[PDB]
């Protein structure tokens, strides 16, 4: 009768323990909010100043049509979706700026110092930071001083990746939306929305593009290689994932939001003799960490952390009264949380100053002294078991297998495997590219995302890449989707014999590999830009001629608006799950779903059902694939 | 049905609209009918798609929290903060303009270093070297190290000194000292994002160490930078209203907020072979006017007339005899595109910031900027031949006012009242003398839009008549500035007519209009300074003395970010139209009360001009005591 509220039965079991317990979820909140105002769902209202609120139809020719200072339904839903790009790009531009800040504090005998010297070498490369007979430290704090100069030079030109091809920036020049610096471009974008600025709907679509790139290609890549430089580049490792994960008799810390260097502390703590040992002294068996939604995934995919579970899982991880510590940082944290730790002993800690929440315990993360900071709150958490009712914690005994860590190096050494020593080069991208061209991979699609109250729990995540895998398209994920794969159990080994097509079956036998790649986190989207620009440059083309796909099954975050701007500025084609507030905008949804194409090669294309979508994917790869001659 | 303006010259035009059969901010103002109430409180969140989520403004009925678990607190300071951010956004853009300018200019280039001496004093706060150098190598410097303040990741950023030290470690105290610009929009963009700041006393303090980036640095910025390239304002004779147009002359209106294009087509309307081209078409001149910030600027450096303020825009097409509407960004309503196709007006846009769909499109370039404005001009002029005089209408209605009242002008005309054997020069020591004395009761900063929410120009000149009755110096900017200048209080003879007895005692002694225009919106910088420089010169903080600023019909998201920097700068800030926070509880006592006890200052919420003026004279008394003047 009443549509199901997840697919996954952990989820479904912990749903009813919280209905027992009297505690309100995210899926009960959709319900009290009933009918969603259709002026806000199609994106024509608008609250740019006091002269309204103004509220135009989004059916013209009827209605009230223009808002109080003239602007049409196109200006106002344009403006609308430029605000949640420099939103999105904010929130990375933000995480990126604090892994550059950590880079510049390395030390030798240090809290933080440089793990991977050798991609420290080839990203000061890109910086035109020498590297010759100089100390790592040294080059470790040019290399950040030349990273936070994208931030904000108001002079001279940004530095992008060597994965970009020449003939993307060039069409970006042409058009006009090649990237400034970071926070630059949010300004730009904030101040022509304002109120009489940009009443263009094309213009307006074009600041975003511009806006989103420096997310992408600036504020991601750099937050991504910066945390691989001081915290190691991931590689193949294997972990569990779902909350199952949780250990009744072991203390449980759970490590939600974005930021890895409280987490990376987080983790260096549980191994200090005292914490060991105090944990013991409460009558625990130990320190149990855990992970969830990005800050989850950047531990999974570097020190094999278990992961709890992904964006929507983040309450009944509570409900399950065996989270002792809860510790947050930043970006997904429900602030539900606050009030619903207090049904419960669990200890609701924040730590960021970004984000501050009411009825919470704070306990300010110090950069200064990092590693003592993590210790003094991992400490905290040890201590609440002391007030755990073990009579009634119930943690279902569902957990999955998965491996992850595929970041481009680890791919790269991964394909290796099938080339041949007296023919083929090495180190390169060419059996990826030589297995797309030939036709045994139809084709390589990156399925990342959230949760959304408004289609069932992991369902589209997992129906989409189902069906991509079984038609030959090797797919890569990243943040809630990658972790939605984790628990469904997509992300091993034997997920290709299970579902894969008889291609990418038989690519994942010879590279050794499950038929999903787990990429990392949504700042790790930039590993994706990074080997689908590879392919792009190994072959001597555009992003845009690849049959490549991106898509967003569930998705809500200002963040997602970004990523997929970025992913379609960059030629790779969208689709998105949810739709966004743009139906009340006829020429906006045509720029977003079809004029796009003849400015960057690439169209976003809105799709709810995840069946119809894959037929989509399949026959646009298709159509790339015809024109390239493949 | 209540009266749409208080000024004939408008309210003859609307006549005419209507009969013309063409549409105005207030017939569209109208057909919104009753504007939605979660938008009006704040109550509204669309920050996700999990959205859009509205809950109750009234607590303990309707829904309690978002599909998220934001509380309503939450939902209105992250909309607030936005507000803010937008706001400073738009000044942001603006000042960094002028720094590129200042960056590009040359002894024999199209913009020059004007005031020398400016620049110079400017170095000093910048730290750059100003003995036996280049005055271009200068000017390049401290270009450099103001863009700086825009986005630099690392050091401290560079505050002007008018600021008091005990204001600067207040900042410090409370945790919202400013970082670079650009940074701090960042910031507030960041926060807001779902699942981040879920507190309305952190949010509200974040979005007032943004808005200090607005005032003390991009705004502060870019007057003074502006000052250097284009002259500083001292006292000048201009006309007001619409009608300032000339029915045989080419008219060319320039609206907008950037000064470097205004400033272009005045130096391309004395181009020899411009002016001979305004005869070739049959015109007895060219006739230069200006609106808005924009009109602000050209009027307070070259007297260039002011046709009128935001809600005038659209009447000023209507009077048939607007050749040529010359925009850029910031306040140019789109409903102009449209409106400008009934009549042969030629809407012309020149931003790439500011696209708008349907209007011909000249962009101004940069690199040779007096040849595109020329460019520009010359569409204009060709324009006067597409005129039909017969359904020409130009109200004959126009005012002389006097403005360019910058902090320089003002210590320059008090010198005259200081003896040559006692008081020192170039000091503000004379206005904060009879400050303490009591002649003056206070000092009253009257800035703001129009919105059609209030009675065109009424809160205005009532706040600021019964201001300076209540012998209350009043300065004024942007619109209210323009709404002041079309009644005729920026007058000498305003001061015997309007003023109480130690106003007009002073106005009489320092030669001086009973109500000062200190420019643009990006000149309340100018404000800022004035005050600080009387804390300093007393050595109180500017909480401490008796000031306050009013925003009688704001609308704009740039005087959320205003109002929000001069209450953090610590001065009380009373509001004309109520911003969207009845929804938060929290929020409003956080904005309207615990604010006094961070930065010693607070928000006002007044739509009543009446009861808001006797809420100011009431409010600087008790500063007064509370210091012993
Ligand atoms: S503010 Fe807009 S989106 Fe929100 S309830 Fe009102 S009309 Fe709907
Ligand atoms: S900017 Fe225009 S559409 Fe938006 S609230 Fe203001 S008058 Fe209404
Ligand atoms: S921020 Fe919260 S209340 Fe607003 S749309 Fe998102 S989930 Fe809903
Ligand atoms: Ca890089
Ligand atoms: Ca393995
Ligand atoms: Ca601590
Ligand atoms: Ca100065
Ligand atoms: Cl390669
Ligand atoms: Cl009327
Ligand atoms: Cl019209
Ligand atoms: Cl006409
Ligand atoms: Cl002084
Ligand atoms: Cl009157």
């Amino acid at each position: 009768e009443e549509k199901a509220k997840s697919i996954d039965q952990a989820t479904l079991q912990l749903l009813d323990k919280a209905k027992q317990d009297g505690v309100e979820t995210v899926w009960d909140r959709k319900a009290d909010m009933k009918v969603q105002c259709g002026f806000g769902s199609a994106g024509v209202c608008c609250r740019n100043c006091s002269m309204g609120p103004c509220r135009v139809s989004p059916v013209p020719g009827k209605g009230v049509e223009r808002g109080i200072c003239g602007a049409t339904a196109d200006v106002i839903v344009s403006r609308n979706f430029a605000r949640m790009v420099a939103a999105g790009t904010a929130a990375h531009s933000d995480h990126g700026r604090s892994i550059a800040l950590s880079l510049y504090h390395t030390s030798k005998d240090g809290d933080i110092k440089v793990k991977d010297e050798n991609k420290l070498k080839e990203v000061a490369k890109s910086f035109n930071v020498e590297t010759e007979g100089r100390d790592i430290y040294d080059i470790a704090h040019d290399v950040a001083k030349e990273g936070l100069s994208n931030y904000g030079k108001q002079l001279g030109e940004v530095t992008l990746p060597p994965s970009l091809p020449e003939k993307r920036k060039e069409l970006w020049r042409k058009l006009g939306v090649y990237p400034r610096a970071v926070d630059r471009e949010i300004a730009a974008v904030m101040h022509s929305t304002h109120i009489g600025c940009n009443a263009d709907a094309e213009a307006m679509i074009k600041m975003s593009m511009r806006c989103s790139l420096t997310d992408g290609w600036m504020g991601s890549f750099m937050g991504t290689e910066f945390s691989d430089i001081m915290f190691g580049t991931p590689h193949s490792i294997d972990t569990e994932a779902n909350l199952g994960v949780l250990e009744k008799n072991s203390v449980n810390v759970v490590l939600h939001g974005h930021e890895p260097l409280l987490s990376e502390m987080v983790v260096e703590a549980a191994s200090d003799p005292e914490l060991v040992e105090l944990a013991k002294s409460v009558g625990a068996d130990g320190i149990n960490l855990c992970g969830m939604c990005c800050t989850g995934n950047e531990v999974s995919m570097r020190h094999g952390i278990k992961i709890a579970g992904n964006f929507m899982q983040q309450e009944l991880a509570v409900v399950t009264g065996a989270v002792d510590g809860l510790i947050v940082d930043v970006q997904c944290i429900m602030p539900a949380l606050a009030k619903l730790s207090k049904s419960y002993h669990t200890k609701f800690i924040t730590t960021s100053p970004k984000a501050h929440i009411t009825d919470s315990i704070y306990m300010e993360f110090d950069e200064e002294n990092p590693l003592d900071s993590a210790k003094k709150i991992l400490k905290e958490a040890i201590l609440n078991f002391k007030n755990r009712d073990q009579s009634k914690v119930m943690i279902p005994e569902l957990k999955c297998k998965a491996i992850l860590g595929y970041s481009v190096e680890e791919i790269i050494n991964k394909l290796d495997k099938v080339v041949n020593t007296q023919i083929g080069p090495m180190q390169t991208v060419k059996p990826l590219a030589d297995v797309l061209v030939s036709g045994v991979l139809r084709g390589a699609a990156a399925v990342v995302g959230c949760n959304n109250p408004k289609v069932v729990q992991d369902s589209a995540h997992i129906e989409t890449i189902k069906g991509l895998i079984k038609n030959d398209v090797i797919v890569v994920v990243t943040g809630c989707a990658a972790q939605a794969a984790a628990k469904y159990g997509l992300l091993q080994k034997e997920a290709a014999e299970k579902y894969a097509g008889p291609g990418l079956a038989t690519v994942c036998k010879l590279v050794d590999i499950p038929p999903v790649l787990h990429m990392g986190s949504c700042v790790d989207i930039s590993r994706i830009l990074d080997l689908v620009g590879r392919v792009a440059n190994l072959l001597g083309v555009d992003m845009s001629d690849l049959p490549v796909a991106g898509v967003a099954p569930e998705w809500m975050s200002e963040k997602a608006v970004a990523i997929g701007t970025y992913v379609v500025t960059s030629g790779i084609d969208t689709w998105l799950g949810v739709a966004p507030p743009v139906t009340g905008g006829p020429e906006v949804v045509d720029i977003l779903t079809n004029k796009m194409e003849d400015w960057v090669g690439a169209k976003f294309f809105i799709e709810t059902d995840p069946h119809k979508a894959v037929e989509q994917i399949v026959n646009r790869m298709n159509e790339k694939r015809k024109k390239l001659g493949i």
